[PDB]
């Protein structure tokens, strides 16, 4: 089997993309956060206390003739921006872009934080990253992508995300007319339960290369590429005026600058983040100030190659027996 479905950016600055999901008998459609750096699969619900429900879509479980309550089952998970979620448990039938897994664990949100509250276009997160980050008690569930591995016609997944446009999460097969030239392949780490990896450098617009290694995970659920302060702070050294800025929370930069291109190695190969990519736009309504969309990973405790780094390429995540990640040009 194979699934294949489009993603498309929540807002004008790509802060995070959507995909829909089919969730239940008859099928409620919800819009989720494919996130390949946590592996719960969540929704907002009928069970959401409803103060913290604004302009979501949610499933209803008691709707649904697939649903089933997964037996004294919890779960609660906090994310690396300080959002937070947490519920109850159901199995039911999951459905992406004609793929369907039955028995999915779909975990209920009863309490939301105010970040998920505040945006009204994600109705929950569709993890992919590895099941043993799963956080279900007293029984740890499986990822969507796990429980599909075995009846997929290859044991992968791609993610394709558009710059300012929309793209496509495929499930089971490589669309060889979806990237140029070839994909290089790499080592992956799951110790952490993520797709973790090591780039073997950077450059800084026409620059040259430094070949230096950079572990870091592939995450699709974080919206802007963290990075060393030394890699960071010889970007932004080339763009006139910016500064790292404690108020604001990180780098900041002219609006009216052209920002220079970004290229991380994997392998011998190299992946080019264009300039606009880079740019978050004014810190705060009508400012010229502007946010960079590579910052510094410094206290973060793990570099994130995310949204900025993950869209200028075709990315394959591939689990098989030995995980491996590989990215193409596109």
């Amino acid at each position: 089997s194979t699934g294949s479905a489009t993603t498309t950016p929540i807002d004008s600055l790509d802060d995070a993309y959507i995909t829909p999901v089919q969730i239940g008998t008859p099928a409620q459609t919800l819009n989720l956060d494919f996130d390949t750096g946590s592996s719960d699969l969540w929704v907002f619900s009928s069970e959401t206390t409803a103060s913290e429900v604004d302009g979501q879509t949610i499933y209803t479980p008691s709707k649904s003739t697939t649903a089933k309550l997964l037996s004294g089952a919890t779960w609660s998970i906090s994310y690396g921006d300080g959002s937070s979620s947490s519920g109850d448990v159901y199995t039911d039938t999951v459905s992406v872009g004609g793929l369907t897994v039955t028995g999915q664990a779909v975990e209920s949100a009863k309490k939301v934080s105010s970040s998920f509250t505040e945006d009204s276009t994600i109705d929950g997160l569709l993890g992919l990253a590895f099941s043993t980050l799963n956080t279900v008690s007293p029984t740890q569930q499986k990822t969507f992508f796990d429980n599909a591995k075995a009846s997929l016609d290859s044991p992968v997944f791609t993610a394709d995300l558009g710059y300012h446009a929309p793209g496509t999460y495929n499930f089971g097969f490589i669309d060889t007319t979806a990237y140029t030239g070839s994909i290089t392949y790499t080592a992956v780490s799951t110790k952490q339960g993520f797709w973790e990896w090591t780039s073997t450098g950077y450059a800084v617009g026409s620059g040259t290369f430094k070949s230096t290694s950079i572990d870091g995970i592939a995450d699709t659920g974080t919206t802007l590429l963290y990075l060393p302060a030394t890699v960071v702070s010889a970007y932004w050294a080339q763009v006139s005026g910016a500064k790292s800025s404690s108020s604001v929370g990180g780098y900041v930069f002219p609006c009216s600058a052209t920002l220079p291109s970004f290229t991380f190695g994997v392998g011998s190969a190299r992946i080019v983040i264009p300039g606009d990519y880079i740019d978050f736009g004014p810190i705060s309504t009508g400012s010229s100030s502007c946010f960079g969309g590579i910052q510094s990973s410094a206290g973060i405790g793990i570099n994130i190659f995310g949204d900025v780094a993950l869209k200028a390429a075709f990315v394959v995540f591939n689990g098989a027996t030995t995980p491996t990640l590989g990215f193409a040009s596109k």
